[PDB]
């Protein structure tokens, strides 16, 4: 039994990568069907309830800059927000946030349910359907068939689907992956534990969006065995209306036997009780070397792979692949050719190149070879290098495309204004200038020229009388400040 | 592998009956373990997103009056609240409400997670563990064993568990049960459809709780094929943050083939798309005639059955059994004897007697044989006949037990006050009295005596000058009014 309407794009699984690949093809214009196991569990986080951190944050920001969901999603869902290495410089900072599981689930389901051009249907799968080497739709478990011009596969594979794939010279793999126990926050003594709060002012994951979006903030809690430099295990709350604690740090692979000791032998957690047991699922995947730069199979035409089937664990890594697969699966149906960001452009750049060639994600320490690329690929400038390319190809609406150009203006203007507004050995303004400047002034310099001074911050500089009102576009301000201050390096 | 702490009461499944049987044993005092498949899906409503209606409402109110969750739960979750037959008299009224699926889920999970003496653990089951005929705990799928003094089984059975039960002369059964499709509210035209709102002032399911608890109200929508007395199919919203529509009325058992026609051939729903397909699951159960009045198996001692395993479909029917099984499983561990309400006391009364003897739920038209019992077992007086018996045995806390006696006072007092406050052929107050009284007054009568008049309402009566301020306990007022007015019948 076929199905009434034909689809351009089918997405199978829709987990983390799927969801993103869906929202992708949809806002592209194209008419997309998301098929899934279960729609009550979209945006479920099975591992760590968190978005961000080293390298992860980079990949997120990038997705948002191409208009995906995750950033917005976490902005709605994050009960704790942190910039890693606020201490150090722009190239080295990384945003990470704690997630209220349920609120994230809420947020992810909604945006999808209300996505123009995407239709969503709650069924398993049996196999897919190929015009001998060029795929044309898929067949659900219940026997219902949907036709399409392009497909995207994610979670689900591991039987008729399975055997079909092995009928090809696809290198199969193996993955050990599992999660810690989970603890009844009611049976934990928190008073005896230290606590971790969030940076303040709150960071904000989307280039769009802001702090008013975030729900109520909450702290994590530090604990360890029984500061002599011990091994600290972070206790994260699963959400605002949960009593479950994800104990970050304690071992994934473990019998329940020990599982209850390793947790009870911890400060405050003497008589803790353990609500979900920990475990490990090994699942096999396929080797990504059999995938075009655009994540289209080198074997079957029209098929794109993203997420678990590529051996990556990690929401952010899935999310990124999703988007990419999505937008190309989209471009295939429009009978145009797919896109693949080059290593110099983004993390998603390397992530896919890596996977295509290497067949795997190389560690983050290695994503940027020199020092310029570490600065030029920082997280807080994805929009400026990515957004437009996305706009140029459908991803990125008007709301965002207007916000982009707004701030693209404010940077252009301010820079130019600061290049032009000079203050001389006493323009008799030099009195209050030297109050916050290290070495005495004179050489007769423009705002730009003494912004480049290590003592000077755009925010402070501008409180000074000759340098006009500051910009009230704080995103742009930061980009202006670091543009003069650290593209002094690229000079 | 055994488990550290011993339990008094284990609950298996915890679905609708389970959940109630859990909250039950917990607040009883006893130390309870809820085991389940999945804790992300507690209080999931698989069928109609609704609580209440004919007979159902009766069973709910009763549960709440014994201190269970459902009433409170729906009070937090109901987007539409209605009293069926507001038109007619007290004995015939029934409350029904529409549920925001997710908010109900939220509400049910929370109360449990924060229930003293109940501990909850997310694991399947393999079998249970019996001291040859007297059960002493159960064994989870992962091999972990928990010991207990009493157990309660619900959803889950249908393999080692299954074979064990058939090793007994247990009459097995069969059940055809399924649900309609489910429709993308975005692809439905509502403008062309009429709409159904809720009674106003809003009813309120708990004897505790009130209208401020209820979330935002929303309407259902009426539609039919293509008012010549047609067969009307109600379109219910699944929730406030969902796009899914449960089409009440359209056939459960059906191929997807027809499924898309029967729905599209409807007003406003021409090009409707169908988000979850409909289906039917047949599952076998056991015959309830092998169960004591207290839902303890006549075979294996300590085991109690409630819900699906008894062949009942219906949340409210499960909920009621749960409570009952719960409180007795509780009483077994305290080495006291279990309780079973008699037919004259409550619906739960008949429901269990029926199931024990008949082996099934007889239709509601038959729950009350005469006419007095229909009035004496109305829904809006469960507390007065049930609550105390529950208090007397652990169910029912102080908060509720104080509210009970508060209103038990206000009825006692007011009645007595109205019996005592007489107004005579002109106490020169008789002027404005006859303004709203049908036949001219005089005979010299007490408030009670002219409340018994069909034209007179407690609310109106009391606006009259000799009859003091009304009672500001509206629950009590209603009970006072109907006590004089309809226990004129029982006289």
């Amino acid at each position: 039994m076929f199905y009434p309407d034909p689809f351009d794009v089918i997405i199978i699984g829709g987990g983390h990568a799927g969801t993103e690949a869906a929202m992708a093809a949809a806002r592209m214009g194209q008419q997309t069907l998301l098929l899934t196991h279960n729609i009550d569990t979209l945006g479920q986080m099975s591992c760590n309830p968190a978005i961000g951190g080293i390298g992860k944050g980079h990949l997120v920001k990038e997705v948002d800059a191409l208009g995906g969901l995750m950033a917005k999603a976490i902005d709605q869902a994050g009960i704790q927000f942190r910039i890693l290495n606020a201490s150090k410089g722009p190239a080295v900072r990384a945003t990470r946030a704690q997630a209220d599981r349920v609120l994230y689930r809420q947020a992810v389901r909604t945006a999808l349910e209300n996505q123009p051009n995407l239709m969503i249907f709650q069924q398993a799968v049996e196999d897919l359907i190929v015009e001998n080497d060029r795929v044309v739709g898929a067949v659900t478990q219940m026997g219902l068939k949907f036709r399409a011009k392009a497909v995207v596969l994610t979670v689900g594979t591991f039987i008729p689907l399975s055997r079909r794939l092995r009928e090809l010279p696809l290198r199969v793999g193996r993955l050990k992956t599992g999660t810690p126990p989970r603890i009844d926050a009611r049976t934990i003594d928190f008073s005896v534990l230290a606590q971790q709060h969030g940076d303040n002012p709150m960071p904000v994951f989307s280039f769009m969006g802001n702090a008013s979006q975030h729900p109520q903030q909450v702290p994590c809690y530090i604990t360890h065995t029984n500061d002599r430099n011990q091994h600290q295990i972070f206790l994260e709350p699963e959400g605002l209306t949960s009593n479950e604690i994800y104990p970050n740090g304690i071992s994934t692979s473990l019998p329940f036997d020990v599982q209850m000791q390793i947790v009870r032998s911890m400060q405050g957690m003497e008589n803790a009780k353990i609500v979900r047991p920990g475990y490990a699922i090994e699942y096999d995947f396929f080797d990504p070397r059999d995938l075009k730069p655009t994540l289209e199979s080198k074997f079957i035409q029209g098929l794109f792979f993203a997420g678990q089937i590529n051996g990556t664990t990690g929401y952010e890594e899935a999310a990124a692949q999703g988007l990419l697969a999505g937008l190309n699966a989209a471009r295939l149906s429009a009978d145009k050719e797919g896109w693949a960001p080059a290593r110099s452009q983004a993390y998603l750049g390397v992530l896919v190149d890596d996977l295509c060639t290497l067949g795997t994600k190389e560690p983050y320490r290695m994503f940027t070879s020199r020092a310029e690329y570490r600065l030029m690929l920082r997280e807080d400038n994805a929009d400026l290098r990515l957004t437009e390319i996305g706009r140029e190809l459908g991803l990125v609406d008007d709301e965002r495309w207007a916000r982009f150009n707004e701030k693209l203006e404010n940077i252009e203007r301010e820079r130019q204004r600061l290049k032009s507004t000079w203050v001389t050995p006493s323009a008799e303004a030099a009195a209050e200038v030297n109050a916050h400047l290290t070495a005495p002034l004179s050489r007769e310099a423009s705002g730009e020229d003494l912004l480049r001074r290590p003592e000077m911050t755009y925010e402070k500089l501008t409180t000074l009388t000759p340098f006009a009102p500051a910009l009230t576009d704080e995103q742009a301000a930061e980009q202006v400040e670091i543009q003069v201050k650290y593209e002094g390096y690229i000079a």
